[PDB]
């Protein structure tokens, strides 16, 4: 059961292409990995766990794409004019194990800005934590079928896609119903994160669908890029606007520091 990357021979300009896409996200992360440390003194105690929560998806993410870049340039060699696989193997899987890890983080965050606490926020926590681990492994399973089985792979999609669903009623109610307990204007802000994340995540299953509908070099090209439009949207820009809204609200609430942050720019 292999996956589609190990079927075709790359271009060099195919190749450096993902090689490219996979080190400038390394990139992205680890810089706003540094963003969200500094940052951090200028958040009140109750909001500073999510911006640390930026900084655990940062280096989660920034490793695993490194981890990917390496594996690439391992598992490849240009021999007679093209890419041609070698010795060693490439996967995407290991992309499904780490978002067990970063899937939760960025839930969790939201969570905390949203002024949830104590009973609701272990609860609404477990119950969204658990609807994703049922996505992403239903997803996982499913991929390993991406060559070798095309109807496991949409049938596991249909599976994942439920937990997706109702992951995403819980996320909606919630910021619905806790809207007007969210201080400095960060109730519109926090409707705008929740459209954001509606299409940031829904990149990621057009990208598992990819070997139905453009099973050749240029889809896996276009996976890798849709992955990458997907990891800086709903890590990074997820992740300012997380940050915002933590800063914004510590400066209603008057945290000093937080003001004085603000007043500056
Ligand atoms: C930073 C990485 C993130 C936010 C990853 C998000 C992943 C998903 C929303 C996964 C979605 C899937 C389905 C809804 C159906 C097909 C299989 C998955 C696991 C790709
Ligand atoms: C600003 C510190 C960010 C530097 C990123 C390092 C890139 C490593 C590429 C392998
Ligand atoms: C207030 C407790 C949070 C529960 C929201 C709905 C949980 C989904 C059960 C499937
Ligand atoms: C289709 C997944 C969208 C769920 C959003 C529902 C939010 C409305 C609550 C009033
Ligand atoms: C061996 C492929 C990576 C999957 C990790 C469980
Ligand atoms: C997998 C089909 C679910 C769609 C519900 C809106
Ligand atoms: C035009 C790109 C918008 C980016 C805002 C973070
Ligand atoms: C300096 C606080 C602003 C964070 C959002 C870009
Ligand atoms: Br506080
Ligand atoms: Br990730
Ligand atoms: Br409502």
């Amino acid at each position: 059961m292999k996956n589609i990357e190990s079927l075709f021979d790359y271009s060099a300009g195919q190749f450096e292409f993902i090689d490219h896409l996979l080190t400038m996200g390394v990139g992205v992360h680890f810089a706003a990995l540094i963003f969200f440390l500094v940052v951090s003194q200028f958040v009140a105690p109750k909001y500073r766990i999510a911006t640390a929560l930026s900084c655990i998806v940062m280096v989660s993410a920034g490793l695993i794409l490194n981890s990917q870049a390496v594996m690439w340039t391992d598992a490849y060699a240009y021999v007679d004019g093209s890419y041609q696989l070698q010795d060693l193997t490439f996967s995407n899987g290991y992309r499904y194990v780490n978002w067990m890890a970063t899937i939760p983080c960025l839930l969790l965050q939201l969570l905390i800005v949203l002024n949830l606490k104590g009973k609701e926020l272990f609860s609404t926590a477990t119950w969204l934590i658990l609807a994703a681990w049922g996505m992403i492994i239903t997803g996982y399973v499913g991929q390993l079928y991406e060559v070798d089985d095309i109807a496991q792979l949409m049938i596991w999609g249909a599976v994942s896609t439920a937990f997706f669903v109702v992951m995403n009623w819980i996320v909606g109610t919630k910021i619905f119903k806790n809207r007007a307990t969210m201080l400095g204007g960060t109730d519109s802000t926090i409707t705008k994160v929740f459209w954001l994340m509606m299409f940031a995540w829904t990149l990621y299953p057009i990208a598992y669908l990819v070997p139905a509908f453009m099973n050749n070099a240029d889809g896996v090209v276009l996976r890798q890029l849709l992955f990458t439009i997907a990891d800086i949207s709903s890590k990074v820009i997820y992740g300012l606007m997380i940050t915002y809204i933590a800063i914004q609200q510590s400066a209603a609430a008057g945290y000093v520091p937080a003001q004085q942050a603000l007043g500056r720019i």
